[PDB]
This record gives C-alpha cells, structure tokens and sequence, in this order.
C-alpha cells in the first residue's frame, strides 16, 4: 500500500479498465494515401501494427490514438474504419478537445520574467535573457499570443500536446464522446505508451508510486526518466501540473524535460543530494510484458 524514497508514498493501483493512449502527429500527412491510415507502419518502424497488436491483447481496456495534422477526408474515413474494426480503438483529434484551461499568454510569461529580472540589480540581472525576453515580446505582434499555439510546428507540436492529453487523461475519452467508454469515471487516468513499446501480454492491474509512474531509460550507469511511458492514476496528476507551471513561468522550456521530467522531481522533491539513479528506480515504470524503446534497435520515426 505504501512505498518510500525520502518519505512514505502511497502506491496506487489501476483498474485494468485503465485506458492506454498512443499519439501520432504527422507534419507531411500526404506521404501516405488519401484512403488508408495516416499512421506509420514501416518494416523499420511498424507503429500502427504495434498499436493494433496492443489493442488485440487489452481488448477489455480502451486503447486510444491522439492525432493531429492537416489530414484528407479519405484519411478520416480510414480511422473510422479502425474504430469499426476494433471497438477497443478510439481515435481522438486535437481539434475536438479544449486545452484552454492549460494555457497562458506568451506575453505574460515574458513580462513576469522581465519584472523579476528588472527587480534585482543590473549586476544580478541576466542581460542576455532580458534581451531575449524583450525581443520575443515585441515579435508576438502577430495576433497569436498563446503558449499552446507557440507549440505548433514538430517536436514541440506533440510533446507539449502529449503532456496536455495526459493532464486530461481519462477525461480525454469522455470529452471526445468515445462510445464503448462504459468502464471508466472522470478522475480516471490513462497510460501513455510510445507505439514502439510492444505489449507482449496483458499488463493487468498496475501499482504506480504515489499514483504515478514513468519509463526510465537508463544508459551506462546513468539513468534517465523518459516521456515514452506516462502512467497516471488520476486525471490532472499534480506532477504534470508542476511541469505545466514550469511551461507557464520558464522561458524556452522543453516540454519533454521541463514538462514531465522536471515536474516529477518537484512532486517528490528529488533534492539532488539524493542519488538520482535510485530515484529513477523509484519512479521507474517497470514491466515485463512491455518491450520498451524498439525504435532503438531499429530507427527513430522522426527526422527531427
Ligand atoms: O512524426 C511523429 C514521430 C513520432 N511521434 C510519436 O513519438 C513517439 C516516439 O517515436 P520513436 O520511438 O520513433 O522516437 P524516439 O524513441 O527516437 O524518440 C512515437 O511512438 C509517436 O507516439 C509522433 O506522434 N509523430
Ligand atoms: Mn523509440
């Protein structure tokens, strides 16, 4: 029931009904046909295949696909066909979800940082940053002053949005009116998995430290948390909110590292003095029926 790293933390359990989430954002939506699925299934990176094998095993659980891009009408009929083929699979589109509660004008972020740096003496200020901040503020003369819109290219286009979907979590399926959603409530969460994370066998009920757990891709001795696997027990889990606060306050903040990785370290007060490897062990989404980071022994779907 309870675990610990620096204090006693309440391990949380997840109804197998806990849904799983896959995300595909395609910049060139034309590289594929205008009647077949706009998801990549290369012999080097078979993602739609992996997202379909996963659905076949956890049929009881819901499996969803958060997708975005200027797709063709025939490509839309294609996802609907997957929805008919598998009731397990529900495809959600960024256009059908409101993230307005998760946003902050780019203007404020800069002016707040500018005020803070201005307060301190000029000796203690960061001239470079204030220069960067003042330049960027003027260059938002374009009508768009929204952190969300700013995150529209493609690394950011999806990273920030992956975090925003997990902030909604189970609320995402409900907000999108995903039929077949007759096993989940509103505080439900969802487990995010890169599509190159292969589900060898049903995971079943899981236990996540302090109601949260994330994949940790350790290297030579060193270990690093990853946003490839995001397991939350409740929608709007507070670690993600801490990362959203970093997006709200920090300038040039990386959604991947400041949005989740740095947000998790605040929720558990890593403290730096404490060993990071063990803390990564403590946070580590562990599983034996999941093949983690397969693009790795094959190839990265992204040029960038
Ligand atoms: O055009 C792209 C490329 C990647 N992804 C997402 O990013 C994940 C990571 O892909 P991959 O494992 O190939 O990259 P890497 O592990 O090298 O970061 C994929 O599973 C997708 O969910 C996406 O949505 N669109
Ligand atoms: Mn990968």
């Amino acid at each position: 029931f309870t675990s610990f790293n620096g204090k006693d933390y309440p391990l949380c359990f997840l109804d197998e009904k806990t849904p799983l989430l896959f995300q595909w954002f395609e910049r060139n939506p034309a590289r594929f046909g205008k009647n077949d699925i706009p998801i990549i299934n290369t012999e080097k990176n078979p993602y739609l295949n992996n997202i379909i094998k996963a659905a076949t095993i956890e049929k009881e659980r819901l499996i969803g696909i958060f997708v975005d891009g200027d797709f063709f009408p025939g490509q839309k009929d294609a996802f609907s066909k997957l929805e008919y083929d598998y009731e397990n699979i529900k495809v959600i589109y960024r256009n059908d979800i409101d993230f307005s509660m998760y946003d902050k004008k780019l203007s404020e972020i800069y002016m707040e940082n500018i005020s803070k740096q201005e307060s301190m003496p000029e000796e203690k200020r960061d001239c470079h940053l204030l220069q960067l901040l003042k330049k960027e503020l003027s260059d938002i003369q374009e009508g768009n002053d929204s952190l969300i819109k700013s995150y529209l290219l493609g690394h950011g286009w999806f990273d920030f949005y992956r975090n925003m979907a997990m902030l909604k979590a189970g609320q995402l399926f409900l907000e999108a009116d995903k039929v077949g959603c007759y096993d989940l409530s509103t505080n439900s969460g969802c487990i995010y998995l890169d599509a190159d994370m292969i589900i060898t066998e049903k995971l079943g009920g899981i236990y996540i430290p302090d109601g949260i757990a994330v994949h940790v891709e350790r290297i030579d001795g060193r270990a690093s948390m990853e946003n490839g696997i995001i397991a939350v027990d409740r929608n709007n889990h507070p670690a993600l909110l801490a990362g959203l606060e970093i997006m709200h306050t920090k300038f040039d903040a990386d959604p991947y590292s400041d949005g989740v990785c740095n947000g998790i370290r605040k929720h558990f007060n890593y403290s730096l003095n404490e060993d990071y490897n063990s803390f990564c062990d403590f946070i580590e989404f562990k599983h034996d029926n999941i093949i983690m980071n397969t693009s790795q022994f094959t190839q990265s779907s992204w040029a960038r």
